[PDB]
């Protein structure tokens, strides 16, 4: 597989869902200070076998993402599937929420965008009636299309975690990584050269936030980005296995740069032609390596019965002091003006 | 403090030395493969109080060095200090190398250069005869200037961890940020453009190395980082809280940029005036920052009696992957053609 996988025993499913359990006793919220602070030190306490596995799967070489398998979800008390993201922090969905934080603060330094889900930390990605055919993760109908998490942004997360609370009809998260098997060395030359504008995605506008914060300084930033984006690179580092920044529906090539536009335009092609399917099962999580792939999610028919697809969902970076310049009053809310 | 503070009580600074000891025990060497992997897991059983320190202090916005005091050290079991770093892997000192990185493994992922002291990750400064008045960690009576470490290399160290196993008449590491109080708009504005050149210091010569490793490969990247360094930046990030990037004496203006060198110069005067003391005694760990501060040595005039001041050192990033580039043969000692 193009991924790091880890199974949990039941033994040790079950300490890790105790232990996410005791930290929903003992904290109010999972992005409230306290528990943002605590988590990684408390992260430590989990299973030995699972901690050995974070720490060695990260430092590979190769995997696209880092999944972990076998956490129990009793859906009698989960409870039924949001109707909206905005009404998600369900009683029942709130031992899990630990647990994504716990697993996620073993790989490094979580965050959240002021301008996406209110500036929560922990997200959710479930379908919103109405919304089929959006560009955002709540959408089902359509497609949604590779991507680079944040891609707009330098401050764009390592690692995108995701905690399927439920999947009952086993829909696909897709990824991809570089295709570096049919790039030739013209089209990579270019593709490392700052000639392709990314624009930030349609989750960072106001009329994808409450009303309430519509409202705050950090869309202004959004909006710069979005009007005016400064050219960049979509490929960085090592050119025998490099980093990655695109995004199939808000890329574009420099102002009438016809030379990255076909490099662009091949690599569309290739990532289409090499895209490859992960269906997390309910209980399952997986931690997508945001520099060497690009992900999404297949297009389904969204249920609206109750027992939708849902996702719990969480930014990492291995340092949250690169993105200090959009501190946003906060060290764990990004945006700027 | 500039720095963040933290000292052990001896139960604490007793059971981490149990910890490192055993890990002596359990494993041939520091830099040996198998513990480069395990040391960040077994640092989770490290004294809680610790953990948090280190996993809070690491993310506060201001200090300059997280500083730990109070490890035991023991002269008569730690041995006479060794003549050279070559011959410094010495039976005494052995537990506190295995302490200085299980500390380590709490900030980040250790690494170490081709090009220095052989490639070991746990490295030596000491004070070597008759390098008195050389510009190399092993220098004494010449202070050491202040410096970013590896200032030329884009991969460079976050975190520079320094234990003291002896220090018996108080030498001072010296410390200093960015002087923001004094700096005026339009000197940090150049401080901010890529209009500098700052090429490797003497460690990372042929001459510094053993005659065995004269030899690497990776001595060629050295070589084209000092004879065709490329423009790059002093100041990067956020213009309220830079981050510094600079060496007092490998750095130059650009070819002819008399702007710059203005920038480079004051910058130098205000650094000076700006420097201070701290004193690692016996058994005291620094994690200095290297994005926030520059760091250095006082002249000191050596004893070569046996009992000369001696640090172990460990170079730390926030992620190995950055440097994948530079990945000889090894992630861990890094090194370019
Ligand atoms: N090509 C795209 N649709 N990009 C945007 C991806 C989805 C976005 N990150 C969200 O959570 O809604
Ligand atoms: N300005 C300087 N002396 N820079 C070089 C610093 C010392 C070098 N990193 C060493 O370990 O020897």
């Amino acid at each position: 597989r193009p991924w790091s996988e880890f199974r949990l025993t039941p033994a040790e499913a079950a300490a890790a869902a105790a232990l996410a359990a005791r930290c929903a006793q003992r904290y109010d919220e999972t992005d409230g200070p306290e528990f943002l602070l605590d988590a990684p030190v408390i992260a430590h306490e989990l299973p030995r076998r699972l901690r050995t596995f974070m720490a060695r799967a990260r430092l590979d070489a190769w995997p696209h993402a880092l999944v972990v398998r076998g956490n129990p979800v009793d859906d009698a008390a989960l409870g039924s599937t949001p109707v909206h993201w905005r009404t998600a922090r369900t009683p029942g969905s709130r031992p899990l929420s630990f647990l994504l934080m716990l697993y996620a603060g073993l790989l490094g330094d979580v965050f959240g965008w002021a301008t996406q889900q209110d500036g929560r930390v922990v997200t959710d990605v479930l379908p919103i009636k109405g919304g089929e055919h959006t560009l955002v993760s709540s959408s089902s109908r359509q497609e949604l299309g590779w991507h680079t998490e944040d891609a707009f942004s330098p401050y764009r997360a390592d690692y995108v975690g995701l905690l399927s609370l439920r999947n009952p009809d086993g829909v696909a998260t897709t990824l991809a990584g570089v295709p570096l098997d049919d790039l030739d060395e013209r089209t990579l030359d270019v593709l490392f050269q700052e000639r392709f504008l990314i624009r930030p995605d349609d989750s960072h506008l106001q009329v994808n936030n409450s009303t309430a914060q519509q409202g705050r300084v950090e869309f202004e930033g959004i909006a710069q980005a979005a009007d005016r984006p400064e050219p960049v690179a979509i490929l960085t580092g090592h050119r025998a296995a490099p980093h990655l920044r695109v995004d199939g529906d808000f890329s574009a090539p420099a102002e009438g740069d016809e030379e990255a536009a076909a490099a662009l335009g091949t690599l569309r092609k290739l990532i289409d032609a090499s895209l490859y399917e992960l269906v997390l099962d309910q209980g399952d999580v997986a931690f997508i390596d945001n520099r060497r792939a690009v992900h999404g999610r297949r297009a389904f028919q969204p249920r609206y019965d109750g027992r939708d697809r849902w996702l719990k969902r969480i930014n990492i970076t291995r340092d949250l002091h690169r993105s200090r310049k959009a501190w946003a009053g906060d060290s764990r809310v990004l945006g700027q003006r």
